[PDB]
């Protein structure tokens, strides 16, 4: 079958600071919450940090040409918030900023549209020890770094993402400890929730009043559960799972509110969320866009012992990729139509891939199971499309193999091999199949 | 996950006498028109036949011995009409009738409840050239076929089933003419689909007069589709892929009437149903139960140029299995649902399986895939029982790589690998993976 | 070098009842608490079961013909107490006992010694019903069950062991759940070390009185462990864990009294053994000899977290086999010195070996890693056997492939590989290396 | 587990002049005893020399820089004796001491401290000529080569260790005739042992004398043997199989005399001591640390034929490296223990690795053995530290593949495999493996 995409339909690719850049030290970056979570034993698989990684920092050019040959009209890519306000302390650092130039000018040298993310989980430790997120001071710090950026790069940027997956860096990381900082407690997950929004808000404020160029949104990582029966408590738990990744967050930027249910759950917990005067019309800021984040779906039943939201996923028997989710597209299609409660929104996949680790054999990356995974999903995007949905362009999550949080380098998602002995890339099969959907601007499903 | 099962849940492996048994002229057999079909140039992948076929006629010991020490609980069957009434002629050929009460008697000396398949394609030629299903006097010959075996085989037998997959008897066999008797005519497909159902009404009367032990019903293939758009003939397109398959055949049965959409739809093309009083009176006969055969699920769409149902089918990317069917097996589980507007009637998965077409290597076959495929339908089922449906039983479609019809022994089904050359049986990995789930009663999936 | 055992130093293999039997419903065996822990479901991996397992309640033959050509010259086997009395009942099942007359009969008429373990964790479920082992009424259960045996092959087995692994028995099985009945309560794991070891005293008693022929005694499975550091903590910790496993079991047997420190240790856990008036005299009950059973060795450290014993394992690095255990052979040498302190007494090694995975390739099993770990056990019996202490004999443990308890079929010890799809018995390379070494009564280690 | 070692352990690696330099007629070097004893057939396997090795005179700075991405923070070198002194005659070859400034000069340049050998065994020839070391004039040849380094070196280098392996450069060289001069006289050994010991001294006084910085040492290579059995005469055997290795060296240094037993033990042999007045206060001059040398541990037995120390090693049956020893990290854990005899002084594992001759394949050389083996040392080390001993660095056998004395180029030792067709360096898989434990300081094992 043969899937033609909009003329105007943004192709492109996305990698993150931490876990591209390198040069963890270099021209006075300060550290960030994750160099220490990854410096703490146990913590992340092996022992792996993101010192190095794909030294991205100085191999830019050789990752621009390499995206400039794959006819990609956009890059996604985050800032390393250390490395433009070493302490969040307000005193900035002219290299930093020199780094972001020397890309972002180098992309729009190249006709690549740069697409900001602001924050992609590298909190200033300076900024942690304070209580980061966890105190309001933080979002002060945010905003100020949030205007540097406007300020520096108005013109060269139009596209801008305040915070990457506001899921993960609250509850994955303050709830369920899986993520820097790492803890384990409700209140403060909640606490850095609030506050990530507060901060999204008066940055979203600043971005107008300077009348910064471009567009500005932000991007959550969805989630998409379904009943494993018909009960009314699997459909609760589903609710739950769902809720919490995506409404929990956007429900207060476009309706001013956060969801009665999971707000009535969390107090049932002993939680509550520490909204102060004046921060519901913060966080409404009207926005021009949202990035969306899907990789999997889940088929989920009630379960009382199943975690904080006793939502227990069901192993289905699916084929998964190689670092354990399941493929099933139609979750996408599925997500994508359950977001228009806010309205038909403009919507950009900012992040969709899968982790497929093949290496290099005989000269070449034969990652067939990655081309799958993407046929399928670009085919639920046109589908979205086709429904009329305003699904606006798609980023396969990582031009490179990269540092994967947690994982490590152990689990790989890049379009392009790096050997990180050599930092030599390879680009894979996968990467030679996107060029061509991307340069042709349709896809064929084939037998 | 664990997935356990109902205390008497029945396990079960298939098998079709065609497909299977060889001897074609042998003990006075007769010729059916799938003889006819398959020795025909050009109807059947390399001009296979079911002439030998599996031996199952001679092996027949060896093959029960099989399911025996796989834990089975009972087997599902067909009976070669020709080989009862070589010509549907009434003269009744005992030879015929001895090799089913050998067979029959191994299973009940086993443990084995006989599953009793009447119709599974294989048409007396005689009756066809008169023309078979299209010629009402088929009715009469199939009821004495029915009743010869429900006063022979009395007590022997307590679960029959009067035809195998209607939709293909009637529309694949003879509006798109690739099942013997290879037509390409809607109204005798219509014609067909009508009779069949009349003398499955009369059959089950009888069933009924003659006190016949057991139960009996009858088992069609299902279809599914969803729509790839939200629009109202995409949907339409669907509707009608989905009723052709089973409501076409279970309407009539359960509620006296076949779908009027469909009939208004064929009437649009100028074919009506052959309908005599009393014939849908016949057709309404109560049943105890019926057989689902379920393999795959698709994605459609409305479209003028496809087909008669003008319901287009999107490849969406999924992998296939070697036959090129899509495996997504929460198919079964939607269309379990779906048949429940018939009542929470009793239904056994007489037909679930996949084409993995791997040899033995090393002594083994390592057919993984299939285990795969297995193990998600299963849940299915398991989730679909959850739900309160009364799902019976389920029977591995094969126990026996076999003639698989148009396709001839290209591609394989079987649980136990079959070398034509020599007609030695290796049971398949799959074989031990489920002799292991049906003794325990219960799955489980992991990663 | 070359290793010179001792003129009538007795070489042998290992097996126990439910891990090679099978027809677990055959001649009227009953239920033990193994067939109902590994027919639940999560017990045992894969929902694997003793059912069938080794078919060696049929195939005994073929078993004891290959132990016959290995040139052995004793047979470690358990009886299957539920064979004997289905409902530890006291009505003997005379099918049960003549499948041992068989068995012992082809050994004598092969010239091996039938080495004989009553109990080997299969438990009548009869019996646990009503608190198996934690009941005292299970005490006199066995002593029937043990005078059975004593007063029905008086003079074919010249060699009895009452109990095998009294700490797997207890601890594993009813503190740690791991084993069945799957227990996690300390007192109870108390409770049943107590009675196993009253039932232990009695049996001899009885054996005693009744004049039977031959020698009997007990099989602990020893444990040792060094300390990481030198502190007096670590070395306590090391104390814990080395005692309970063998001080706790023969101190009552050798000394008549419990370790007191470990005393301390539970009651400190709110734990006490149930000690009665004349228990303590009846466990003191002379015996002839002990079997040791061991497989590794650890390096522990104190650890307020680990466990019950607060004595955590290092992972020191050092390679281990298929099942995840260091080999570390000193271990064995260190303990038969560290048993001493019960004075010289006569000790058997009745169980060491390996799990190696090898398959059968190319017609063989290439296990040199088992030829390995079996090489260097056997110099460190020598070696003991050099310092004067009397050991005297060595049993590799399983002759076959078998049921591994909660590991299942998956973790393969025989020295026989057994393909569990056919039965078919495939001696691995160790067999011959092993018939070669007791053969010529001497081993040679070379580089 | 997780092993994390102390804020300032140092890393690093090790080689030695003849091994890997090559350029042996180049600059004017003089001929070394190895120079000859490689040049005369049948000394070394295959007639391989230090001619041309690792050219690492020419190639240094790529050595250098691959060590300086390793993360280390030492490098442990030998100089080249006649590099320095041609005919340790007293002419001085300033074109030799210039190649060590520029290799110096580069491990400062990069951070990397320099762990300066005297002597690791290339005696001028011409020295040879008169009896070397066996000559007591050697000994002012070594004061004045070791003053001349002191004097040039000054400042550039903080850490000196007079002589690698007294008992190789005594015994192994000139009672067993395996290493150059290849002599086979006890009392020849034992004069050139003594003689190395005052040439020590005399070389630690000047370096007090002249205020050089940094801290001065020796590095004996340590043995370790544990008795076969509990006898007194095994105990003995091990006592003088230790006892020769380290102590014959060390009691000399740190107490002032010769280990009694063994003094006594050459007697017998007809063997003394030339001791002169004053040579042992010469000898007892206080040094700041030691270098520990270890690779493998033994079980041995008395035996009145084995070797002069009348000390049989048994092979145990573990494991070995291609060059055919054992691995058994306790020993050095043991040592290191039993070394504490002088007291908790600072010592460095200047020596630990393993011969694992895996090739380059696929562009990578697995050596995982190496890997495995390099764990379990380190393991010990952390252990020992863990124990309040003063281990203050690790030094892994060679950062190259290089010249393994009597054995060649066949036996190779580093963790960048070195092709000497062409000199290309491949890092091993060991090499990144090692890359990310000094990176981290910690270190982890799993299963
Ligand atoms: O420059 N300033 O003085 C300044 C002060 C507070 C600012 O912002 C304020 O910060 C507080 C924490 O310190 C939060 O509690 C308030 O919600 C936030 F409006 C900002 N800003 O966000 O642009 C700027
Ligand atoms: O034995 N008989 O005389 C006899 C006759 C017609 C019989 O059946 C009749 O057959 C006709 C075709 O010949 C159909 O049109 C009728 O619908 C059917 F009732 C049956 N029967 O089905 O049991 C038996
Ligand atoms: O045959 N009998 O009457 C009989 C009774 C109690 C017997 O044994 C007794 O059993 C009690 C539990 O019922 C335990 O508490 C006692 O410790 C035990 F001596 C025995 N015996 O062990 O030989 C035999
Ligand atoms: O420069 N010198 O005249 C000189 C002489 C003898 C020196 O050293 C002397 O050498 C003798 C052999 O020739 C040895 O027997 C003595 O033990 C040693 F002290 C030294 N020195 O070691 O520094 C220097
Ligand atoms: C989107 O998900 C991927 C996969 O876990 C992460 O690597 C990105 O950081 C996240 F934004
Ligand atoms: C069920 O479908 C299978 C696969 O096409 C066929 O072989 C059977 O005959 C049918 F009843
Ligand atoms: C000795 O240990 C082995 C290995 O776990 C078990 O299979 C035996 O049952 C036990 F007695
Ligand atoms: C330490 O031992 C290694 C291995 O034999 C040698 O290559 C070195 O020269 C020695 F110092």
């Amino acid at each position: 079958t043969i899937f033609q995409f909009p003329q105007d339909f943004m192709w492109g690719t996305a990698t993150a600071a931490y876990q591209i850049e390198g040069a963890y030290q270099e021209d006075g970056r300060g550290l960030s919450i994750w160099d220490t979570f990854a410096h703490t034993p146990g913590k992340v698989f092996n022992g792996d940090n993101g010192n190095v990684a794909c030294d991205s920092y100085h191999r830019y050019e050789e990752d621009i040409r390499l995206m400039k040959e794959l006819g990609i009209r956009t890059y996604r890519f985050s800032v390393s918030w250390p490395r433009i306000f070493p302490n969040g302390d307000g005193e900035v650092n002219q290299e930093g900023l020199d780094y972001y130039h020397r890309v972002v000018d180098l992309l729009n040298d190249n006709g690549i549209e740069p697409f900001c993310t602001l924050y992609h989980w590298d909190l200033p430790q300076a900024l942690q020890d304070a209580g980061g997120w966890g105190n309001r001071r933080t979002i002060q710090a945010f905003v100020q770094f949030a205007e540097t950026m406007f300020r520096e790069f108005h013109g060269k940027i139009q596209h801008w993402l305040t915070f990457n997956e506001p899921w993960c860096i609250a509850f994955l990381s303050n709830m369920l400890g899986v993520h820097a900082p790492g803890l384990t407690n409700l209140q403060t997950a909640i606490d850095v929730g609030h506050h990530l929004l507060v901060a999204h808000g008066l940055s979203v404020r600043r971005f107008r009043e300077l009348g910064t160029s471009g567009q500005i949104g932000i991007a959550p990582n969805v989630s998409w559960a379904v009943p494993y029966s018909t009960s009314e408590e699997d459909k609760a738990a589903c609710a739950r799972t769902i809720s919490l990744h995506s409404d929990w967050f956007l429900q207060p930027i476009y309706q001013g509110s956060y969801p009665q249910f999971l707000v009535d759950w969390f107090a049932e917990q002993g939680a509550t969320v520490p909204i102060q005067d004046g921060d519901m019309d913060i966080i409404g800021e009207p926005i021009d866009m949202i990035g969306i984040n899907y990789y999997s779906m889940s088929v989920n039943r009630f379960n009382p012992e199943a975690g904080f939201l006793q939502s227990e996923e069901i192993n289905m028997g699916l084929p998964v990729t190689d670092i354990g989710w399941p493929v099933e597209s139609r979750g996408l299609y599925e997500v994508l139509h359950y977001l228009q409660k806010y309205g038909n929104i403009d919507i950009y996949i900012t992040e969709n891939g899968a982790c497929i680790n093949d290496e290099v054999v005989n000269g070449k990356v034969q990652d067939d199971r990655r081309i799958s995974y993407m046929q399928q999903h670009l085919v639920q995007v046109h589908r979205a499309i086709h429904d009329g949905l305003h699904v606006k362009g798609y980023m396969a999550w990582s031009l490179l193999d990269n540092f994967e949080w947690a994982e490590g380098y152990n689990m790989r998602f890049g379009m392009i091999h790096v050997d990180f002995r050599t930092q030599v890339r390879t680009p894979k099969q996968s990467y030679y199949w996107y060029r061509n959907v991307v340069g042709n601007n349709w896809l064929e499903t084939r037998r």
